């Protein structure tokens, strides 16, 4: 199943090319400041995706074509992001960096630097958990997503910048993908292919990742674990669209915008 | 105003030793979770302010004795941490610490088992922001600024994971108002080990001071209301074991006690 905020924190249903709307089943307020649904969601959903499947042909279903999808989880507890982690510890980026599929990366305008992309599988925690067994890896994992981890080259602070972590555009639930750790993923810069590589190709896997951030924190639902970028990591200028696909998971496109 | 969370997420205002709960005025659920309450009234406290000082006369008032005093922001959309930052004579930048990481004033520091490596304290002056607010002009910082709490930020000694785990930072015992502190920049801390005092400062001797904290922060990230700024620790950083008492204290802001036990 493929969970989604859209126009203002509506939660919707992604089938084919529509999205169908679950906001008032579900009892959400798209108003609610700051917007937690898609945590209560997540922490729920066990419970609701009985209901969201029996109900689904009752809603009310929109083009995606006529809507704004935004980022899935705008407020997280937090977002922990793997250095490197691919073949040829963990850091923390502000939930106040998210953006969604149809928000632009703008850059700050420091010449001298450049502003480098990196093509991430996202995963989305699902239970509050500390201490999490390698073998229970799958009784804390609500989903994924395709993440963008944008820095200044050269500091905490260069991957810190507004709009230097785009989320979307939906959460897979991880019953709709086989095995996380065989997705081909890819990155387009235009129409250049910079980045493809195999989520086999983790250094620390899934379950280490897991284990590793559980081991020093409580997550929450809602939580984002960035997994990584393999190489061809580079540089967006103002103009420049950002494709990402993720095999099974899903797949967004970005404007880069120079900022003012 | 001091502003506290207690007994599960309800909200007070502490008068002298007792507490009043606002919770039914402010239209706050102390069942909701995430808990957001504290957010949602620092966000609208010009407009409720009057409401608070208007029913205080009608509010029973509890003995702080009576209540656990919490945490009072659970959840803020980022904790930013300056390190360094006190002149010794009286680094990367920022850093970001969990949400995960905070701990309230009833709540004791558990150490991880990690034999070779010793648990730091480090006694801080925290910022909570009032504002949604990007790109901070220096001379403006006192219009995004709610108010101040006493932090300790808490390390193993050697990396982000560090300063991380469950409990790595003690906020509390309450949110003191920004009306309510004349100077930020001249407020003197003190952090005790039990009986000893380890560290002894005065906010004048940051090194960057409040209003470039709020323009570097702002610069780079939008800020919400309820986020925390760790402003930094004076020397006398140094070890607590199982069984020590940490107290805070900083003038006009608060003070504060945890215990330190030893993990699993
Ligand atoms: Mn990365
Ligand atoms: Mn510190």
């Amino acid at each position: 199943m493929r969970l989604a905020r859209f126009d203002g924190g509506r939660l919707g249903v992604v089938i084919g090319d529509e999205i169908a709307d679950i906001t008032a089943l579900t009892g959400a307020d798209p108003a609610q400041w700051p917007d937690m649904n898609m945590i209560r969601l997540i922490r729920d959903f066990e419970g609701l995706r009985g209901a969201i499947e029996a109900a689904l042909p009752g809603l009310a279903r929109i083009p995606l074509a006529q809507v704004s999808l935004e980022t899935p989880v705008p407020w997280p507890n937090k977002i922990i992001a793997y250095p490197v982690n691919y073949h040829a510890g963990f850091f923390l980026k502000p939930g106040s960096a998210l953006s969604g599929p149809t928000d632009p990366v703008v850059l700050p305008a420091v010449p001298g630097r450049e502003v480098h992309h990196e093509s991430e599988l996202a995963i989305i925690i699902g239970k509050t958990c500390r201490s999490v067994a390698r073998e229970d890896w799958k009784d804390v994992v609500f989903g994924y997503a395709c993440l963008l981890d944008m820095v200044v080259r050269g500091r905490v602070f260069r991957k810190a910048y507004d709009t230097f972590c785009p989320v979307g555009p939906w959460i897979t639930t991880a019953d709709a993908v086989n095995d996380p750790a065989t997705l081909d993923m890819k990155l387009w810069v235009n129409d250049d292919l910079r980045q493809k590589a195999n989520t086999r190709d983790l250094v620390l896997d899934i379950p280490g990742m897991i284990a590793t951030a559980s081991a020093v924190m409580t997550l929450q639902p809602g939580d984002i674990i960035a997994t990584g970028t393999p190489e061809g990591v580079g540089p967006v200028v103002d103009g420049d669209r950002i494709r990402i696909v993720i095999d099974q998971v899903g797949e967004m496109a970005v404007d880069v915008v120079q900022g003012q």
